[PDB]
């Protein structure tokens, strides 16, 4: 992977590997849910953060997902090489943006695109800030200037509010657990595990004769190494779904989102 | 990555990923051991393998894992770039082996070993077999024909026998259940997940203090995608030993025993 010319994007090329692929022999969402991930990690390095800035380190604020929006055309084979663009840009006081692109490395062309908006939190308290015109400046040397948007359109997807599922749910996967792999190296959960989770509700039969296009993710609050979850699915509709992943006992929300699906 | 000037072994290069990584900044053993699958995989596609052979697609043949054995000394740090280097053996009728060696790219050093055995199987039926002439001389031809074993030593450990822990276990994780993830290309759950089940009865502090050196694990039957298991752990001895048992929920089928050896951080 490396920065592009002008310093303002970075880019990396991955082969999609034999585990990481699912019955279509095509790379799964979470595979590439982890390649996002990996190329914001590999830009974060190039650009100087640890990830945090030097003004957060001193006042103790790290950025927390809020949301993963992720829209896919083809997903690559197995032994197929993807190339991940990406770049991030600051929302005001709002939070931070990181946006991607997907090509075929072979014919160029445009697979999948997808956008992520963060937020400030104090570390210790876990209390939700707006960022500062110091973290605002320093982020600014590494960003675009000008808008670049993986999702352009006024009204898109990516910024649709979603609704919260009320009971009963159409189908449900209960009692889901995190295992040591599915923290990162801060023993916190990693990002992708509640795309998974969300996902264990739907359906076999969808799975079977539809292909995932499109899916919007929010995050209200993490599931902790001794947390259990239940994952809950209903239909609104191609077939859309309405998402919600909730603590197993209290019912305390964890995310909630939605997916849409073209059939085969 | 590609097989190497002679064609009897295949070396592949990996960049350890941010994801890939556990609270010691380097590694996980479920890591590693998808990278060892993942050589494997392209070590058996460079050499014809689509990983049945021609007179195994006949026969609705497959190769499944009887055990796997991993020695660690040192965990690739996150972006650091380990070589691995595989080759396969066929031992007879019993089955094949496949074996690993991982270097640390920059100095050239031995970082860990592994090594594995493969039954034949009826794919519809289940049941085990012997394996034919036919298969035997046509994977020696990918194979080298003098032994070559990561574990060469008079009575190593991998290929101690390992016994089935007695109830009560010191330690237990209940209501492990697979998700879509955990499965392979053909809807089975992948090996890399029993060994991750059997680390999750390891109490934190053990993980917290010690570095994992040697897994051996033995797999018995399958956990099929409904199944639920129970991983269970006793502490059997600087250094710290245990014994493992995957076993279903329910009725208590055993599908994996194994042993773990832990050195102190
Ligand atoms: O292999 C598949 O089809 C697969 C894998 C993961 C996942 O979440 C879903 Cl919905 C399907
Ligand atoms: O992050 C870790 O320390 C870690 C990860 C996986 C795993 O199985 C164990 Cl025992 C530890």
């Amino acid at each position: 992977g490396s920065l592009t010319e002008d310093g303002l994007s970075y880019k990396e090329k991955f082969v999609v590997r034999s585990y990481e692929v699912g019955s279509n022999k095509t790379a799964t969402v979470e595979t590439i849910a982890n390649l996002l991930q990996e190329v914001g990690c590999n830009h974060a390095q190039s650009v100087g953060f640890s990830a945090t800035t030097t003004t957060m380190r001193k006042l103790h604020l790290i950025w927390v997902t809020a949301r993963m929006h992720i829209e896919i055309y083809k997903y690559p084979a197995w032994g197929d090489v993807v190339e991940i663009e990406t770049w991030c840009q600051s929302e005001g006081r709002i939070g931070t943006r990181r946006d991607w692109i997907l090509k075929d490395s072979v014919t160029g062309e445009v697979t999948g695109r997808a956008t992520s908006k963060w937020v400030m939190m104090n570390q210790d308290t876990r209390r939700l800030q707006k960022v500062s015109d110091d973290v605002r400046d320093e982020y600014l040397v590494f960003c675009p200037q000008e808008p670049r948007l993986a999702f352009p359109e006024e009204n898109n997807r990516s910024l649709k509010k979603i609704p919260k599922l009320e009971d009963p749910a159409q189908y449900s996967m209960i009692g889901l657990k995190p295992r040591r792999a599915d923290l990162d190296m801060n023993q916190h959960v990693n990002n992708v595990t509640y795309i998974g989770w969300v996902l264990e509700s739907i359906p076999q039969e969808i799975v079977d004769t539809h292909e995932l296009q499109v899916i919007t993710l929010d995050y209200r609050r993490e599931c902790q190494q001794d947390d259990v979850v239940d994952s809950l699915t209903t239909t609104t509709s191609d077939s859309q779904f309405l998402h919600l992943l909730r603590l197993s006992g209290d019912g305390q929300e964890i995310n909630r989102g939605t997916t849409l699906w073209r059939k085969k």
